[PDB]
């Protein structure tokens, strides 16, 4: 099975699934300059209800809280959306130092993480699994992590690490106010890609956030002690899970300011 390790890592994941080679492929090098500012962009509206949340988990490939997508208390709308799409799953990546930890880049920079906000067209499609598969089924709102003071925001995840040390492990997680994890400035680049992880389906609108938030090393090094591996089975640690930038090939980049 896929993971980041040696063997299983990204430079494999071709092998299994051949989608890793296509044109609309995430994550990428956001160059500013060449980035064009639309107009016909529009701002984001975000409403995300604390009471959403209901479990946190250990994937083996990052953490992953999970919220109720039953219906539309939690929602993203705006920016380069066409109608409403519904919150799923929140999960992280890092690497295994502190400057090289985002999948996205700005301008060469890395930043210490990135967390991905998972969403799905419940205006369009039935289901998130459904949505998965069309070019226009799934949204991804991106938040880049900078290393400094710690973030009072991460502290309900960092405190359920220990409970989930192990692939697989589950621990109820509910009043989770993800609204305020948020920078507080909305401005973003957009661009067309797909899943960062197998199955890698290039349907994904990726809506990157400009401003990062913080947080501390110490917070941060929490995360890599998350095992890769399930309980009963040769221990490896998750140090790093985060896909290196994939070509271009003529999308384009577009930012919601000037
Ligand atoms: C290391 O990162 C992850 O663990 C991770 C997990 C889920 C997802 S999205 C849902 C994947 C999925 C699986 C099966 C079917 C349809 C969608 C993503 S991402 N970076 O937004 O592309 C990362
Ligand atoms: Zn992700």
């Amino acid at each position: 099975s896929w993971g980041y390790r040696e063997h299983n890592g990204p430079i494999h994941w071709k092998e299994f699934f051949p989608i890793a080679d296509g044109d609309q492929q995430s994550p990428i090098e956001i160059k500013t300059k060449e980035v064009k500012y639309d107009s016909s962009l529009r701002p984001l509206s975000i409403k995300y209800d604390p009471s959403s949340a209901k479990i946190i988990s250990n994937s083996g490939h990052s953490f992953n809280v999970d919220f109720d997508d039953t219906e539309n208390k939690s929602v993203l709308r705006g920016g380069p959306l066409t109608g409403s799409y519904r919150l799923r799953q929140v999960h992280l990546h890092w690497g295994s130092a502190d400057d090289h930890g985002s999948e996205h880049i700005v301008d060469g920079v890395s930043y210490a993480a990135e967390l991905h906000v998972v969403h799905w067209n419940s205006d369009k499609y039935p289901s998130f699994v459904e949505a998965a598969h069309e070019p226009d089924g799934l949204a991804v709102l991106g938040v880049f992590l900078q290393i400094g003071e710690p973030n009072s925001q991460l502290q309900k995840i960092t405190d359920t690490l220990d409970s989930i040390k192990e692939k697989g492990k589950q621990t109820r997680f509910t009043n989770f106010d993800l609204l305020s994890l948020l920078p507080p400035s909305w401005d973003y680049w957009t661009y067309p890609g797909s899943l960062t992880v197998p199955p890698l389906l290039e349907s994904v609108t990726w809506i990157v956030l400009k401003q990062p938030i913080n947080i501390s090393s110490q917070q941060l090094a929490k995360f890599r002690s998350l095992l890769c591996t399930a309980e009963g089975e040769a221990a490896a640690f998750l140090v790093s899970n985060h896909r290196p930038p994939q070509p271009l090939k003529g999308r384009k980049v577009r930012a919601s300011f000037h």
